[PDB]
């Protein structure tokens, strides 16, 4: 279904974000910031909202999904 998150490429992460409800508008940002699986595991709400300028709802959903998978 999904290989380990630590093995995900930047392209893999972009597809993951594309399929998360309400997060499709941020796909280009993840690609531009070169967020691969190892980086995704380290992303906190503060980085998403403050560093990436994301709205709180989408930011919370991303962190939560990663936590559930991990």
């Amino acid at each position: 279904d999904r290989p380990p998150i630590s093995s995900w490429s930047v392209d893999d992460v972009s597809n993951f974000i594309r399929e998360l409800p309400g997060c499709q508008d941020y796909v280009d940002d993840f690609i531009q910031q070169e967020i691969d699986g190892q980086a995704l595991l380290r992303l906190k709400e503060k980085h998403l909202v403050n560093a990436m300028g994301m709205k709180l709802g989408p930011a919370l959903k991303i962190v939560a999904k990663v936590e559930s998978i991990k």
